[PDB]
């Protein structure tokens, strides 16, 4: 039904081993909001737990911290205009809306106690049998978020504006990215299906077109975003370093400037722990490209032996198991990514969320295009490098030319299986999770569903856009650098995108618990990656046509068509950035209307009159170039003499 | 000596054949020089002229104009900090220097009437007959400064400082770039001197490193201007845009969002005036070109046939009287790019001066390398292209192979000539012109030493910054595509350096008038050019490096090596991109320093007791989830004992 006016909610497990010391510290829990100004009420939770609920009683407390939370805005420059006057009857003219009253709640629990709050962080204090402060759905909200968004063929910017006011920012900035990037894959479904309809195999023009669609998208997605951080009052958050609880140090030293006490730690022994990146890297390398060269020279073995029936399909089924178990390399990849972060010391949560997305994105690159890379560029060119590897094969089933055309073949077989898994691993396989959960099973007698809810509330997983954004990221690069193979491709991405905005809308409606709403000027670090993916595209899918449509292959033909669409990449990256510099963006526009919204002759003869007093008190040449002609008028005549006796000589 | 406090001078000629309307034209700028507060003296003026001097009477509209003027750059972000509290007794905390005071008189006499000035802007106006607003110069201050300049080695920040301080800061600009330019130029001199005597010739480490020294000097220049625009106050004085007095229009239109009555002119118009720039760039291209290939035949020829005095000496001699005749033809198509950017109308001063300095660079860019790049380019791979003239010069002297260290010596010819011509056309010219001038040749018997001096000032020619800029981005794009032909070239620049920083400031102190102190925020669009002609090195000098340590010559080696020394180039410059972010500049330091520098139970009870309250007078289970338990400690003997039969099954 409906929440019970609940804000938040902590789980706070006791355990029966440290009962008493969880139990004196589940007091000192109530006392850490009390003090801040928040109704407690503790109810019991399942599986040996104990759950309070907090909500915000006086509403003077909360007022105030609107008031310190704008005037923190005030000075890092996100809000422009006036905060407050000291006294809260503003708040009709701006209403608080859901998502940052959340998040100012969030604050007043997970603050430390010197700016307001009383830090109930589940990591460093004494309370460490917090887990999770989460937020509560609102069924009849997702119930009409889903019923509306899969009765659309578009969304419109109502509702993510929608999710900005429930969600926060960055959900509804991955839902615009999201909505933007399927509204931009129109583009290349269109000149996919005219390339493979009508251009035959391997055309430059298209490879050309996807450079240049990269950059109008890349391009125009920045100012949309510079727009919408405008639009939703959040321009410049990213400047606001916000503190890491979780940041270990040893020092606490004074501001060189300021003084305020900062803590400290040696930047060389964050500098030691981040160069164990490189042999976790290379390590990454060399087992990746050992299980992927052996897929091939086992997909090359089944192609040479296998006669008859089914060479077209069972030749591809290595390639076919590595999609298939990549999820759960990828995986593990990804946890030693996250203990490698958690070990690597940072203070800041956008530097930590960096180089996370970093190491994410280096993991989830290898992985994902390894093998197209191998095949495009490794086994075209030059495919007798792998011979010791079918020498084996043959030794172990006793107890030649290379195909242009592989690389397009391999494409579809990768993309249809990777349109498959990650509709199995993200949308399929946690229903049946869920179902099994299900089918596997006093609180007052008035509020029992309201409690059974929230307790199986507790038990989801916490809802990460990081791995959205991977994905979405992954598909531009498939897109960007490797869709000349398969034309097709984006079309299906197209599907799958209209597929993805409902679908992982439903992984935050039904199988996720509501995320905490944080304030994001962009989707930030992934931009980069989006950049670095346009570049290498650019590089990467003209050598294809240049590889495949070949009479021997000359190097300098290859690396003539990787200098001239690197430098088409370039020149239409100027012209499109100087093209979109002249659009008058409505955010500058709104900027420029708050920046503009937001007798003589006796004062002259009075002054040099104080000069000639001062001069008659005593520089004598300095006062009689300028008290020999004082008035107005005495230098109109004097400069009519000057003109007439000028042409009487 | 010294002057007699005059702020301004206007020359104001009045020619016999149109007088009158001179004459009372004459009485009106009178008129305008009084309502805005200055006190005015006419005097004689020498070639039918009438020279009037202007400086600032009451200091009451002074500071007016100064809190008016501190206003505006609070408005636009320039000024952080407070502009004034109406009262200006702030002027003792910061002092008025004479650079923006000389500029606000300016302003008042230039400005239109609808913002306090009144414009005698020599153009537009009925006042036609001005057309010369100027400062005077300080002889005292420009004889200590070209003493002080001239007895030091090197030139520390308070000489820029008071250049700041006189001049105002496009100059300090200037010379702070200048001095930037000639510290680092030190660095190519070192490893240029180290691989003429090692490395032998065309040395492809030394192409490198003047990549990684263009990627150093700009990105290091880009970092020391902002914290020079941030130390001078002048941050943020682009986006001040400056109406033009030139601009001619025909609509007189509102703004769309503020009101205020803006001048349009149709961009379709200023389209079709910018479409004329490419025939021009053309026709430049195909004249420059013709005679380029005429004089390298004609010094091909005489290799051919002058047999044994001065073949070395005489075989560039055309490529001499080339570096020769330059100026005057670079001065004709710099006129003419002034006539097409006066055609091509233009609102704004920044947008104007930025069009000029594109056509400048790009006229300047022809005349300055299209010879080398010939030479290194055309004549090197094949100069089978060329034969039939020869024919026609052994025609007319009737009445083979390529030598590839040839960039090397007409690099040499080249630079040696381009620094004695313009050592001649700069310095020496202007003073054997200056000297012929002096030696061709009642103003009230105590002031015709001043009269004479100002009567000799307003002949000189107003100082161009953009002039000298344009020569150093020229030896810039010498050293970063041209010197690895010739190493020892950057040595050269090196002195040239340290002539340029006192030829330059002798420039100002007497061979022109005192300038007009403008702020600026950067050197501009010359940054642009600077980072093409860092990019163009990596595509130029291991070209060169390919094309002349070379059997023959292949392409898929020289594609090999210009897009690893691209990619090189573009490494780097992310790699100093990320390195100098982390610096920690003083400016960002000052920002944040001046950033920092700008019971609860009895409460949450009476909060709970108003909800009964409300309650009472009537969500019924909404209230009833709360107000079982309201106060601190039942709750906690409410969770202890759900703790306690927790346990107990
Ligand atoms: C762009 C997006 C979609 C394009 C849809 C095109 C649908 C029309 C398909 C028309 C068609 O099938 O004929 C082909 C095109 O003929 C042509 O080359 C003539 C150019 C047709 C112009 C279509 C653009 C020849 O077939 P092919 O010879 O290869 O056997
Ligand atoms: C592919 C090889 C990498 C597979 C790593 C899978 C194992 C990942 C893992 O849990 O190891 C953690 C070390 O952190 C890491 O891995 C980072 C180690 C990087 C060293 C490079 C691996 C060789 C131990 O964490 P702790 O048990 O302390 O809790
Ligand atoms: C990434 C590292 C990939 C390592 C894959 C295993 C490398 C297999 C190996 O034994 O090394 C040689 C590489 O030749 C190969 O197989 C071809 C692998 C090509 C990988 C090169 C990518 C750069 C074989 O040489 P051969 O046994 O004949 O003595
Ligand atoms: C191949 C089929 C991969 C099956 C992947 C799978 O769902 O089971 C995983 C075990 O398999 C695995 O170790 C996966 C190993 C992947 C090896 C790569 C396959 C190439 C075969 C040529 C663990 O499943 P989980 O723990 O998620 O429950
Ligand atoms: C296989 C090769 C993969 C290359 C990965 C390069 C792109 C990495 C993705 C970029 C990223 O997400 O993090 C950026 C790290 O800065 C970087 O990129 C530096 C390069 C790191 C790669 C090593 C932070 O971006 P910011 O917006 O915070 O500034
Ligand atoms: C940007 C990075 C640029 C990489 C391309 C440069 C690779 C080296 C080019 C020279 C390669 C080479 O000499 O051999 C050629 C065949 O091998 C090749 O086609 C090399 C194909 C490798 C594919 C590399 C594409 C870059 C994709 C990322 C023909 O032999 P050749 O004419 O000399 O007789
Ligand atoms: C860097 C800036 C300046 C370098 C000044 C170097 C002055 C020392 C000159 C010493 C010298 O003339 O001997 C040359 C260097 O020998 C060598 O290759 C040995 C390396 C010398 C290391 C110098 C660096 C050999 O002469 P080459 O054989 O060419 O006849
Ligand atoms: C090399 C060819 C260009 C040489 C131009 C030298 C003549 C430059 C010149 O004064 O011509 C002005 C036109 O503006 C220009 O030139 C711009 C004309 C551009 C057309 C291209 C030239 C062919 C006339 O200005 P107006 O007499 O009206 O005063
Ligand atoms: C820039 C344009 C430069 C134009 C210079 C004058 C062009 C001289 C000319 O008549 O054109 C042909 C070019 O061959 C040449 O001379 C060589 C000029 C090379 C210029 C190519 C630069 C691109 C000669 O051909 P041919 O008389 O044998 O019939
Ligand atoms: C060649 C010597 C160039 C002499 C340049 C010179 O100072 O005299 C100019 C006349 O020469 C000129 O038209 C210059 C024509 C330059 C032609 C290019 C020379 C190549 C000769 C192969 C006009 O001098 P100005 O008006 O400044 O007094
Ligand atoms: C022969 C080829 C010469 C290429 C010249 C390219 C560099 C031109 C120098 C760049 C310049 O001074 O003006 C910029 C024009 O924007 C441009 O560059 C656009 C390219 C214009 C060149 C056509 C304004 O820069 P802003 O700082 O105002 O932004
Ligand atoms: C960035 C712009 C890149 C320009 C380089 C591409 C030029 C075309 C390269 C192909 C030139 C070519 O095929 O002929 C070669 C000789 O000519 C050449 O060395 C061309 C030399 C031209 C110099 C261009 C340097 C760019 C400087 C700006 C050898 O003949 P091949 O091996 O085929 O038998
Ligand atoms: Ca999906
Ligand atoms: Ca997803
Ligand atoms: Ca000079
Ligand atoms: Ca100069």
């Amino acid at each position: 039904e409906s929440n019970f006016g609940v804000d938040f909610v902590i789980h706070y497990k006791v355990p029966a081993a440290e009962r008493d010391e969880a139990e004196a510290g589940f007091v000192q829990l109530i006392r850490a909001l009390t003090t801040v100004g928040l109704a407690t009420e503790v109810r019991h939770g399942e599986n040996e737990s104990l759950l309070v609920f907090v909500k915000v009683a006086s509403p003077d407390l909360f007022a105030k911290q609107v008031y310190r939370a704008r005037l923190g805005d005030w000075l890092h420059g996100v809000r422009v205009s006036a905060p407050h006057n000291d006294i809260a009857q503003a708040l009709q003219d701006e209403p608080v809306v859901e998502a940052e009253r959340l998040r100012l709640i969030y604050l007043m629990i997970t603050k430390p106690h010197n700016e307001g709050g009383a830090g109930v962080t589940p990591t460093n204090a004494k309370w460490k049998h917090v887990e999770s402060i989460f937020p509560l759905h609102s069924h009849s909200f997702n119930k009409e978020w889903i019923k509306k968004w899969s009765s659309k063929y578009t969304l419109e910017q109502t509702d993510i504006d929608n999710i900005r006011d429930k969600f926060g920012e960055s959900v509804a900035f991955y839902f615009a990215f999201l909505r933007s990037y399927f509204r931009f894959l129109v583009i290349p479904s269109a000149f996919g299906f005219g390339a493979w309809l009508l251009l035959g195999q391997f055309s430059y023009l298209y490879a050309l077109l996807c450079g240049l669609w990269s950059v109008v998208f890349f391009e125009y997605w920045k100012k949309q975003e510079v727009d919408l951080a405008v639009q939703w009052g959040v321009r410049g958050v990213s400047s606001i370093q916000q503190s890491r609880p979780e940041f270990e140090w040893e020092h606490e030293a004074e501001d060189p400037i300021t003084g305020e006490p900062v803590k400290v730690y040696p930047p060389m022994k964050r500098v030691k722990t981040q160069l164990l990146q490189i042999p976790f890297a290379l390590a990454c390398v060399v087992a990746l490209g050992a299980l992927i060269v052996t897929c091939n020279s086992l997909e090359v073995f089944i192609n040479e032996v296998y006669s008859g029936p089914g060479k077209q399909y069972l030749g591809f089924l290595p390639t076919i198991f590595l999609v298939i178990g990549t999820p759960t390399i990828s995986g593990v990849l990804m946890g030693a990514a996250e203990k490698l972060n958690a070990m690597e010391n940072y203070a800041t949560v956008d530097a930590h969320d960096a180089a996370l997305i970093q190491k994410q994105f280096v993991l989830n690159f290898m992985t994902s295009y390894m093998a197209l890379f191998f095949t495009a560029f490794v086994y075209i060119p030059f495919g007798h490098i792998l011979h010791p590897f079918l020498n084996f094969w043959r030794a172990t089933a006793q107890t030649f030319q290379i195909n242009p055309a592989r690389i397009s073949n391999q494409m579809f077989y990768f993309t249809v299986t990777a349109q498959i898994v990650n509709f199995a691993t993200e949308v399929v396989v946690p229903y049946i999770k869920q179902q099994a959960f299900q089918k596997a099973k006093e609180d007052h007698e008035e509020e029992a569903e309201f409690l059974q809810r929230v307790r199986e509330e507790c038990t989801l997983e916490e809802y990460d856009v990081s791995g959205d954004y991977r994905e979405m990221v992954m598909q531009f690069g498939y897109v960007a650098m490797f869709s000349v193979a398969w034309p097709l491709a984006a079309c299906c991405f197209l599907v799958n995108n209209w597929v993805e905005l409902r679908s992982d809308a439903l992984k935050i409606a039904i199988s996720s618990r509501r995320p905490i709403p944080w304030r994001t000027d962009s989707i930030g670090p992934w931009l980069t990656a989006l950049s670095f993916l346009s570049w290498l595209g650019s590089i990467t899918s003209s050598a294809i046509v240049y590889l495949c449509s070949n009479s021997p292959l000359k190097a300098w033909g290859l690396l003539l068509s990787i200098l001239f669409a690197e430098h088409f990449y370039l020149v239409v990256q100027l012209a499109v950035r100087f093209v979109l510099s002249k659009l008058d963006s409505p955010g500058l526009q709104k900027e420029r209307k708050e920046r503009f919204q937001t007798h003589s002759e006796k004062i002259t003869r009075e002054a040099l009159e104080e000069e000639a007093r001062q001069a008659s008190i005593r520089g004598t040449p300095e006062e009689m170039f300028w008290q020999r002609q004082r008035g107005m008028q005495e230098t109109i005549e004097i400069g009519r003499r000057m003109i007439e006796q000028q042409l009487a000589a």
